[PDB]
């Protein structure tokens, strides 16, 4: 399924993909090799499941956290430059990138979170969350409002949650700790409690994502928003006049965003082995290769020494690196897909108010510290498919109905859309190998045995 002679790569959509084909351009006038770039959707996960019998692409780019998982099923060839390529970067990136001793990739650039701001509508912006639910009410008088952000990926809301003392796995003499999770503590409750009283006292909306607060912004309907350096680039088409700056305390506190390192691995399966190390460094991580790739979506403060000095005189990234040295770079031990599955989970659960802040996080802790949590999700959402609109309600009239603990309210129920919510619902409020042992005695009483009996053999087994 891979062909010998060219190169295939896989990039998100979010970054400058254009600049890089015309990297590959250069690459063919001097050799006659063909490049091709391509941005599927959901990449991340559908990398895994292609390659472990040995297809998929030559290259593929992400954050350095989800590397470790694929050197140990063994997706990923090392990497072994000369001492004299290895000093051009700095060395605080390649230590991102090591693993059991090896390095596991090529590290790119470095990537942090700020906020941004309309000098026309707002010229002293503010320093403290505390500060902004009287501002939204200054700016609804002119027909306006005060920030907008996506809500439905966790990426964008752990600097809150993390500012008066939250954390995923504790790190003590030399490793971490895979039994010491810290989203359930004191300071963890404070922060997602004040982001739920924004949204019940209607300074935000619970179902805003990433293109409906783009948008807003750039047409001057709103004050703030928070985001990378990726997004500068629309902003300057339209016709705003805009700033960036540190991000706001709480509580007297910093807020602490995870830092990731954006990264380059290869194909445990390829023939084309020698011809992606000789694009890599020779043509890629040049000051030429790099300012190609910049100028159609900038990528943040860049790993290679003699390019970063000249870029390091700009405000805007001056920003940047305040930020990211107030906050923390993220592991990158397999475990960290279990930790984000969980998280994203407990913050649609309360923002929607279908749980308690209190109930949600509690049930996050110990679906962090299970491997197959999120498949359990993908089997009960594929059984409730299978049953038919008919069927599937008379399942939730029984749910409602029962006594046993935890209960579930009426209310609640009916505020669902399908059956990607059901599924999401019953994991958050059981954990997940509870949540199948109650959905089999449901189905046992509305006499749907054939549906119970292949859920049993793909799950608890
Ligand atoms: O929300 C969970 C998610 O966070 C990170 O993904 C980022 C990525 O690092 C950025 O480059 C940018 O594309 O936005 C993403 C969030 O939408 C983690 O790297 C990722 O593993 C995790 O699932």
């Amino acid at each position: 399924k891979i062909e010998e002679g060219k190169l295939v790569i896989w990039i998100n959509g979010d970054k400058g993909y254009n600049g890089l084909a015309e990297v590959g351009k250069k690459f063919e006038k001097d050799t006659g090799i063909k490049v091709t770039v391509e941005h599927p959707d959901k990449l991340e996960e559908k990398f895994p499941q292609v390659a472990a019998t040995g297809d998929g692409p030559d290259i593929i780019f992400w954050a350095h956290d989800r590397f470790g998982g694929y050197a140990q099923s063994g997706l990923l060839a090392e990497i072994t430059p000369a001492a004299a390529f290895q000093d051009k970067l700095y060395p605080f990136t390649w230590d991102a990138v090591r693993y059991n001793g090896k390095l596991i990739a090529y590290p790119i650039a470095v990537e942090a979170l700020s906020l941004i701001y309309n000098k026309d509508l707002l010229p002293n912006p503010p320093k403290t969350w505390e500060e902004i639910p009287a501002l939204d009410k200054e700016l609804k008088a002119k027909g306006k409002s005060a920030l907008m952000f996506n809500l439905q990926e966790p990426y964008f809301t752990w600097p809150l949650i993390a500012a008066d003392g939250g954390y995923a796995f504790k790190y003590a003499a030399g490793k971490y700790d895979i039994k010491d999770v810290g989203v359930d503590n004191a300071g963890a409750k404070a922060g997602l409690t004040f982001l739920v009283d924004l949204i019940k006292n209607k300074h935000m909306n619970a179902d805003t994502d990433y293109s409906i607060a783009e948008a807003a912004f750039n047409k001057g309907e709103t004050a703030m928003t928070i985001n990378g350096p990726w997004a500068w680039s629309n902003i300057d088409t339209s016709a705003v006049n805009y700033g960036v700056t540190v991000l706001p305390t709480f509580k007297g506190q910093p807020s602490k965003p995870f830092v990731g390192v954006l990264s380059a691995g290869i194909n445990a399966a390829s023939p084309n082995k020698e011809l992606a190390k000789e694009f890599l460094e020779n043509y890629l991580l040049t000051d030429e290769g790099l300012e190609a790739v910049n100028k159609d979506k900038p990528l943040g403060a860049v790993a290679l020494k003699s390019y970063e000095e000249e870029l390091a005189k700009d405000p805007r990234i001056a920003a940047t690196m305040e930020n990211a040295q107030k906050g923390e770079i993220m592991p990158n031990i397999p475990q960290m897909s279990a930790f984000w599955y969980a998280v994203r989970t407990a913050v649609i659960n309360a923002a929607s108010g279908r749980q308690t802040v209190d109930a949600a996080l509690a049930a996050a802790q110990t679906n962090a510290a299970r491997a197959a949590a999120e498949s359990f999700k993908e089997h009960l959402q594929e059984a409730f498919e299978d049953l038919g609109a008919d069927n599937l309600r008379k399942f939730k009239s029984k749910l409602g109905d029962r006594r046993q603990e935890p209960r579930v309210t009426k209310s609640a129920i009916e505020k669902l859309k399908d059956e990607i919510d059901l599924a999401d619902l019953m994991v958050g409020v059981f954990t997940s190998k509870d949540a199948v042992s109650v959905t089999v005695e449901i189905l046992r009483a509305i006499k749907c045995n054939a549906v119970a009996d292949d859920l049993l053999r793909n799950t608890l087994e």
